[PDB]
């Protein structure tokens, strides 16, 4: 020990070289041997002085092997910042099965001034398959600083529907956000945002596919939803469906809201309602303001009605 301590340090083996490399100050191997000597905490000092990447990898990895984590962490925050290195560092903490610590480190890295995309993208991914509850609040803050396509394929695989919509939304892949809110309603579906995304949708067919969904599982919301679909909705096609599905009394609010298009199936459909609900004043106005309908059919149908207000209308229709 002191044998070479006062000899090499007098004038111009892991424990001997430890001193040798120490005076020449080749921290590259000073740190390397310190590890190879189980003197971890100090080896992280040599790696600091050595200020080398390939060097922190030797120390960090071994520091891991020795299951020294608070060390392997601060000794790992010097590597994550290096995109070209981020992967091997993760793939290493993975096979050693230390997924818990790997995600505890990245937790801090995020703070680092040199924190990049590859980090946020990788934390999300991990979070999905190891801490789903966090997966949300994470995208909530760093959805902009992450490779979206990869994070999606990662929630798709992790059935995190609520989040999937979030991103599909941000990534402006609206058709997908809707399709998703529609197959996994409990999770994803939210009344308000459905009425905001649906619009952006590209493939209009989804409207008719949504109408059906809302109609079969959410009746009270079908009208307010129809109101937003109006501009691009093929009303004749819409009314036909509701009619075949004998649901026209439910979409009344919508029918009135559209009738002003003097659409036929609309008037005919709308008029049948005023009739079954003995609303003759409303019927009068309808056959007065909008004329696209078969008056003789109506006329004939009404001339047989038991209510005088209607029989009078029939007469008016025939004239």
């Amino acid at each position: 020990r002191l044998a070479e301590l006062e000899e090499f340090i007098n004038g111009p083996m892991y424990d001997a070289a430890k001193l040798l490399y120490n005076n020449v100050s080749n921290f590259g191997r000073l740190a390397s041997t310190l590890v190879h000597l189980g003197e971890y905490q100090a080896a992280v000092d040599g790696a600091r002085k050595a200020n080398s990447t390939r060097t922190w990898k030797e120390v960090c990895f071994a520091c891991v092997d020795g299951k020294e984590f608070r060390l392997a962490q601060m000794c790992g925050l010097h590597i994550v910042v290096h995109a070209d290195e981020l992967e091997e560092l993760i793939n290493y903490y993975q096979d050693r099965g230390y997924f818990e610590e790997l995600i505890t480190m990245l937790e801090a890295a995020l703070g680092l001034e040199r924190a990049h995309m590859g980090m946020f993208t990788e934390l999300a991914i991990l979070y999905s398959k190891f801490k789903p509850q966090k997966m949300r609040e994470h995208l909530e803050l760093f959805w902009s600083r992450v490779n979206i396509p990869k994070v999606l394929r990662a929630a798709e695989q992790a059935h995190l529907w609520a989040e999937l919509v979030f991103l599909y939304d941000k990534y402006e892949e609206y058709d997908n956000a809707i399709i998703t809110m529609m197959n996994h309603p409990t999770d994803a579906w939210k009344e308000g945002q459905f009425k905001d995304i649906i619009t952006k949708v590209a493939n209009v067919e989804l409207y008719y596919r949504a109408i059906q969904f809302y109609l079969e599982f959410k009746p009270l919301l079908l009208n307010d939803l129809l109101m937003v679909l109006s501009p691009r909705l093929d009303h004749t096609r819409a009314v036909n469906y509701f009619s075949k599905v004998k649901q026209l009394p439910l979409v009344k609010p919508y029918l009135r809201s559209v009738q002003n298009h003097n659409n036929k199936s609309v008037n005919e459909s709308l008029n049948n309602l005023f009739i079954t609900e003995e609303d003759y004043q409303a019927l009068r106005t309808s056959i007065d303001a909008y004329d696209n309908f078969d008056n003789i059919s109506l006329a004939q149908r009404l001339e047989k009605h038991e209510l005088i207000e209607f029989r009078r209308i029939a007469a008016y229709l025939f004239k």
